């Protein structure tokens, strides 16, 4: 899909609010083609038209939408164009669509605003109640252990930091079977001991204010007494039930950029459904994305897992703004990927035939992700603006 | 907002703006103090863009010292001023120099003594510790905004200082059209910056 959107043959112009197209083609006119165009605030739609296309081989048309609607509500507008051929070809059926676009519109910055959680502390852990709500907090490791709706638990293993992939071809990039590079980035990743990496507890501290239950941890990756990544989390838990998570990570400079940095929880529940908001609705990465849209999207869970005959790491999605399982919802600017499969599983795992899949369902939640490269497969090939080299990191996450 | 609590060892300050214009929210700026029993003042700040506004030329803080000091030493980016766009030739060390050095006096009046890289500033009692870009002097934005010759300012009663978690570029290859490349612009939509204060 990717290819396909670079490839296309109609190319598109917006200066508010005329959409100019170009025709790429050298000798067709655009006979068979229909433009059609939409607004939305989430998807949740607002508007949407059609307009034929009428171009000539390397020309351009005009295209001015009517009056588009400007709602007072928060949000992002989006606008989507696609064009569509209707009737059938030698190879095509009707309703093909051959290219598209899509633009941001008009932001509303949201400006407005919204019982007392009670923390209960024992020299083993941290335990928070809301209502019907349970969260505890391993003071000896350090990280969110259980999650409690009810009386059922959420997780099946703690919510911790996560700094590396299971890697890709272009990751483990050795041409010849035998010809092994100390340059490839995970034979860089395994030399730092980036997969070994142990969590050293820091702080771990709980407060509670007026309306809320402020607790604050650190951590720090340590290998062969070399210090590779410090998190620093606070998690704050109001009276709505919602956990606002603030991380902020330094990286050694001297170390090899990290894959990813963001964190990592094995779900209880399996659900059959993913809706998410941000790009899709196929597998992106933040090198392959132009071809995502923003949109609403839903997808049946085996969807969310892109099946490489040699396993790694697949299935992200990123630029999320919101993200829906079965009850859970998680909202920020991320990237995630969620499957029946973790990490360890797929780098261990030759065959795709060989995977089986684990109790719960695995979630990652990126904060930051490499680019996946491409230009060969036998050498580092991710440009330097995609690498993760930036000395400190911040993401936020609200889990409600 | 502005909320304040006492935590166990330190006291939590948490404040919220909107900066609008004509009933348009353009800027949104969420920021924690935490003044803890070491008398140091951490300051949190994350900000919000909106993505139809023109991109901000900085996003950062500033405030106007009663103190005038004779020496600025810090730990960053050169000795000379630099920007984001032209910081090729600066390099990290410890700097000092006199307060009139950090002003660059160009004949129209403009901002100027913009030092990037900062991981410490000292100025007179003051200590700020973080990552920032910062400039300080005698004259504030407005004055330099409305002055139309260098020898018409007026150095005003005590020291300006800004201190900025993000910096445009400054552009130049040419000065009569826009020049500033898409990747020296403020346009993540987000940010976050730290800053301890003394």
């Amino acid at each position: 899909t990717e290819a396909k959107h670079q490839q296309q043959f109609f190319q598109f112009r917006l200066s508010g609010q005329t959409i100019e197209v170009t025709s790429e083609y050298l000798f067709r006119h655009s006979d068979n083609e229909l433009l059609h165009w939409m607004v939305a605030l989430d998807g949740k739609p607002l508007a949407s038209g059609e307009v034929p296309l009428d171009v000539a081989p390397q020309g351009k048309q005009l295209i001015e939408l009517p009056e588009l609607p400007q709602p007072e509500s928060a949000g992002q507008l989006w606008l989507t164009v696609r064009v569509v051929q209707p009737n059938a070809t030698a190879w095509s059926e009707a309703g093909h669509i051959s290219a598209w676009q899509q633009w941001r519109l008009a932001e509303n910055l949201s400006v407005t605003l919204p019982a007392i959680p009670h923390l209960t502390t024992s020299e083993m852990d941290f335990c928070i109640e809301l209502g019907n709500k349970r969260w505890q907090f391993n003071r000896q490791s350090g990280f969110l252990s259980q999650m409690w709706i009810g009386d059922k638990k959420q997780l099946l293993t703690p919510l911790r930091d996560q700094f590396t992939r299971a890697p890709l071809d272009n990751d483990i990039g050795v041409s010849e079977a035998t010809r092994i590079d100390p340059n490839a980035w995970v034979e860089r990743w395994k030399a730092a001991g980036h997969y070994q990496a142990e969590a050293a507890l820091l702080q771990c501290t709980a407060d509670t204010l007026a309306d809320a239950v402020l607790i604050t941890t650190a951590h720090a990756w340590q290998h062969q007494g070399k210090t590779l990544f410090i998190s620093r989390k606070t998690y704050r838990i109001d009276g709505s039930g919602q956990m606002a998570i603030t991380v902020d990570v330094e990286v050694a400079s001297d170390t090899p950029h990290p894959a990813r940095i963001g964190l990592n929880c094995q779900l209880a529940q399996v659900a059959e459904r993913v809706n998410w908001l941000g790009l899709g609705p196929q597998e992106n990465y933040p090198d392959r994305l132009t071809a995502a849209c923003f949109d609403r999207w839903d997808l049946p869970l085996s969807d969310m897992y892109t099946p490489y005959v040699f396993p790694s790491e697949n299935g992200l999605r990123c630029g999320t703004r919101e993200l829906n399982y079965g009850p859970h919802q998680w909202r920020g600017d991320f990237q995630f990927n969620i499957s029946r499969y973790s990490q360890q599983q797929l780098m261990e795992t030759s065959h795709r035939h060989l995977l089986h899949a684990e109790e719960g369902t695995w979630l990652n939640i990126d904060g930051f992700h490499m680019g996946i490269g491409g230009d060969d497969s036998w050498s580092p090939s991710v440009s330097a603006e995609l690498q993760l080299s930036a000395g400190r990191y911040h993401y936020q996450l609200v889990w409600c």
